[PDB]
């Protein structure tokens, strides 16, 4: 996250870190046994790390649970990033409390102008690199559809939204991939892609989760 603030330990209780020997993607806990992330985060051998603030220090609220199954969306296209969403089932159910909690799925899509919280452990610089060890937060609005398609001509599908600032300086960034965009207590977006980070007129692009709610529900009811 570029131009954000330190969230505070366990203040984003649904945030997960996907680990394959190192943090490589964020994700969101949607119930005690399922995590949703970005399909471009797919990897074999994922351990899900819950209750994290400092991902390099065991601080006492962590739950490390290995993945038993991963399901990439059936129409994921890695060239266009259309339908960049994946579900991960945990080998055992997470123990839920004030610091480890699931986030609600939306019943309605969020409108442009809605303020949202984006969070993750990714790069905090738009120019060069510096990775935080503690969780970073960013409040950003959902941008209008037409400003989103104007910033990314011929690249925005109906399964994407832009969120952020056309002026730049505040954005999600590499390593924030798969992480949550929560608006009014509901998961609305997944950190998906963008042109660099925090660049002028190149806002972050997010997977529009409200389009996938029935595939998610159907899939966890059957797996
Ligand atoms: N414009 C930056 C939000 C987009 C981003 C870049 C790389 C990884 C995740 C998100
Ligand atoms: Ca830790």
């Amino acid at each position: 996250i570029v131009g954000g603030y330190t969230c505070g330990a366990n203040t984003v209780p649904y945030q997960v870190s996907l680990n394959s020997g190192y943090h490589f993607c964020g994700g969101s806990l949607i119930n005690s046994q399922w995590v949703v992330s970005a399909a471009h985060c797919y990897k074999s051998g994922i351990q899900v790390r819950l209750g994290e603030d400092n991902i390099n220090v065991v601080e006492g609220n962590e739950q490390f649970i290995s993945a038993s199954k991963s399901i990439v969306h059936p129409s994921y296209n890695s060239n266009t990033l259309n339908n960049d969403i994946m579900l991960i089932k945990l080998k055992s159910a997470a123990s839920l409390n004030s610091r480890v909690a699931s986030i609600s799925l939306p019943t309605s899509c969020a409108s442009a102008g809605t303020q949202c919280l984006i969070s993750g452990w990714g790069n905090t610089k738009s120019s060069g690199t510096s990775y935080p060890d503690v969780l970073k937060c960013l409040k950003a609005p959902i941008l209008s559809d037409s400003s989103c398609k104007s910033a990314y001509p011929g690249q925005i599908t109906s399964n994407m939204f832009c969120a952020g600032y056309l002026e730049g300086g505040k954005d999600s960034c590499q390593g924030d991939s798969g992480g949550p965009v929560v608006c009014s207590g509901k998961l609305q977006g997944i950190v998906s892609w963008g042109s660099g980070c925090a660049q002028k007129n190149k806002p972050g692009v997010y997977t529009k989760v409200c389009n996938y709610v029935s595939w998610i529900k159907q899939t966890i009811a059957s797996n």
